[PDB]
């Protein structure tokens, strides 16, 4: 195993941009340092500057769910690009994708598409406001949802209301307004409405988490956050920019039959073109200029190409037996995990839902990022990079849930359970 | 003159989407409130739903410089996405987009991109606050640098609703041309201004030049105060001028905003300038920004190959020489016509106020005649041309635009002035 072409480019990467990536995960600093110059990819696969092949597991974070470089996605795209790569106006795709959008996801009856889920969750953080009229916002230690400054805060026990900025550049004024809690808390969360009677706007989460690693609510908890926010008349707000359309069509307010007032999403609506979306309730998507007074705009917003390939994604995710297919295979690579982990002496617990998974080094059961935050990332590193070493490319990070797509084979999955079986046997 | 289909599409579209479109100014509330739906653009042009044709001055809103749906970039495109749409990692094309824009630029030499100006703004807000440890931010009335809160300010208080006075608080606005003002921000706010950020050349509010020194003056000024100057180049770079405005007006800034054009139609941004403010943003350094889409393979195929045909003999005289032709005939038109007008144009880019100005700031800008604009727009459209559906929206020419498409506009120009 060698990766002197990506060695080579990485390093002049460094001089050219920050860290050498555009995004600081890319940097592999959390398992080893030296990460994959991609080339290509296609279906469940993916090919290194060295030709090094790889079964993906990340599929590009979400969006490859019908696997990279769709036939159908790329034929959709060559016809659009062929009438513009952009309008800077509407254009008839918008209306299409739309519709489709609202009628998959429950709590989704008007949508507003952006470019990232940064920029989705920010606008929806700025809807519940305007929508509230109040400034506080309940989210979750271990969910992310972009990098909007107000998220940048500092979170566990001892700061969750101190709204102390975890980064530089951001000033204590802007994170003042963000309450934190343990994800799977439900008295966490009634604690911070009680502190702030008439101040808390929302609450804002993953339905499903994947920024902690992969963490599924607690029977109830998705309830509990409902019946607290409409008692306080305070928006629920499901960040599916990654469950979206993967843990089900409808996302895990479908699955779960919870419904929230206002969802982000992204990934796969754009079939591989940075896309996001915030949509929900129409009484609050009202709000949003033109029609309301909150602003928000996005010059290359609802751009025909990100449109043309999230239509076509959403179309295949239609086709009979794709989510049984997700969840079949993704249960049986979840398992395998756990038992390869168990019969290697390895402590270790995990799980799925659907086409999305995690596996944490660590006994568990996790139920937030405090728990998740025991996994043995040195044991994580090695495991990443020896499953690297055995053709098989995770997320580059303990605290990433992993990814399936239709694309993915009976055969991959075993594939990646022997290198699974290899790779912890040296562990 | 015939709409029916847009009318149709959009109608439904505001049951679909807040306003019926993904971003305001495409509702044309300020000219009508009837936008014309695209089916497709090519070269210089645009094409309704409805069949008709119009020779398009929004270009996108900057990305379509050497035009719409060039072959060249679309054929890269069509090559590149049998790669695959996106990786979540690293790819060679990043490390040649930013090469180029790192030699493109005076300013640049590390950058990291994003996926929109918005995002590439609220980065570069957050980095001149890392950088120097301060929070209090200069920007100027009218210019826009994306919907980020602290830009959200009225004028630090909030201009609209859902954004927290405590976040715009740090944000300190001044006339645009105004040096003075902004000498007088930094007295009343001793060791606290992280910096000022402005479209070195403004597109926003109407197409407004900067007076002469006016940018000198602010480079003058931040380093007097050990702040930082930054340029928001997103609309002006690469249009403007290969290296942008400050390539162009010899000003250099310690840190850049790009946009539009360096991703050839496709979402995307970046910011950029001295390694060593850069070298802060993670992973190399402590300060927080990430894109897991960011660094797209389609988009930097599109940007790459965007900026190597710019990077041709006679494109920016080009775009000046018909842009020039373009904005002089639009004045003269106005002037015959008797209507009060000003405008002007540096590159293809160039704006067409109903004033008669003169326009040196937004205050100025707001003395136009919107009824009129809407009116001239309302009729330009009618005789196939389309016009930014603002008067605070600059216009925008096209490699593609041909010298009879600019015969056409100002014929047009006529018929619809001599109307008003
Ligand atoms: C749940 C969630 N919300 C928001 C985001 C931000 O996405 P982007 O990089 O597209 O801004 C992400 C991506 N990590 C996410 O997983
Ligand atoms: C100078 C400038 N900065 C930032 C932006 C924000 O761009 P986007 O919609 O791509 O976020 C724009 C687009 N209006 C701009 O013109
Ligand atoms: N789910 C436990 C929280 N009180 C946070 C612990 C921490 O990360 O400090």
């Amino acid at each position: 195993f060698k990766t002197i072409k990506s060695d080579e480019i990485f390093a002049a990467a460094q001089k050219l941009m920050p860290g050498g990536v555009s995004s600081p995960v890319r940097a592999f600093k959390s398992v080893g340092g030296q990460p994959i110059v991609f080339d290509r990819v296609k279906d469940a696969y993916a090919w290194d500057v060295d030709g090094n092949r790889y079964i993906d597991y990340v599929g590009t974070w979400g969006p490859a769910i019908c696997g990279h470089a769709h036939p159908e996605v790329i034929e959709a795209l060559k016809v659009a690009m062929e009438k513009g790569t952009s309008f800077g106006a509407p254009c008839a795709l918008e209306n299409v994708l739309a519709e489709m959008v609202n009628d998959a996801v429950p709590s989704i009856e008007m949508v507003r598409f952006v470019n990232s889920g940064t920029e989705a969750c920010m606008a929806v953080l700025r809807i519940m406001r305007a929508y509230t009229g109040r400034d506080k916002i309940i989210k979750f230690e271990g969910c992310y949802h972009g990098h909007a400054d107000m998220f940048l805060v500092k979170a566990g026990s001892g700061v969750a209301t101190l709204g102390l900025p975890s980064s530089p550049g951001v000033p204590k004024k802007t994170t003042a307004n963000t309450l934190t809690t343990p994800y799977n808390d439900l008295e966490a969360v009634k604690a911070l409405f009680a502190e702030n009677p008439g101040e808390i706007a929302g609450v804002i989460l993953e339905p499903i988490v994947g920024n902690s690693g992969f963490i599924v609510p607690d029977a109830g908890f998705l309830e509990g956050l409902r019946e607290i926010t409409l008692e306080h008349d305070a928006l629920l707000v499901f960040d599916e920019v990654m469950t979206g359309f993967r843990i089900a069509y409808g996302g895990v307010q479908e699955k779960f039959g919870v419904t929230p007032d206002l969802t982000t999403l992204g990934k796969i609506i754009g079939g591989g073109l940075p896309v996001g979306a915030y949509g929900g309730k129409r009484e609050i998507m009202q709000l949003v200029a033109p029609a309301g007074p909150m602003y928000q705009a996005g010059t290359l917003s609802g751009n025909p190409l990100a449109m043309t390939a999230g239509i076509k994604t959403l179309e295949l995710l239609r086709q009979p037996g794709t989510y049984e297919y997700l969840d079949q295979i993704t249960k049986r690579l979840s398992d395998g995990l756990l038992a390869i982990a168990q019969e290697t002496g390895h402590a270790a617990c995990g799980g799925q839902v659907s086409g999305m998974f995690g596996f944490f080094f660590t006994e568990g059961p996790v139920h937030n990022y405090e728990d998740a935050k025991k996994s043995d990332l040195q044991k994580f590193s090695r495991f990443h990079r020896g499953m690297l070493e055995q053709g098989i490319y995770l997320a580059p990070s303990q605290f990433e849930a992993g990814f399936t797509s239709l694309a993915h084979t009976e055969e991959d999955i075993d594939a990646t359970l022997a290198a699974a079986r290899t790779v912890m046997s040296a562990l």
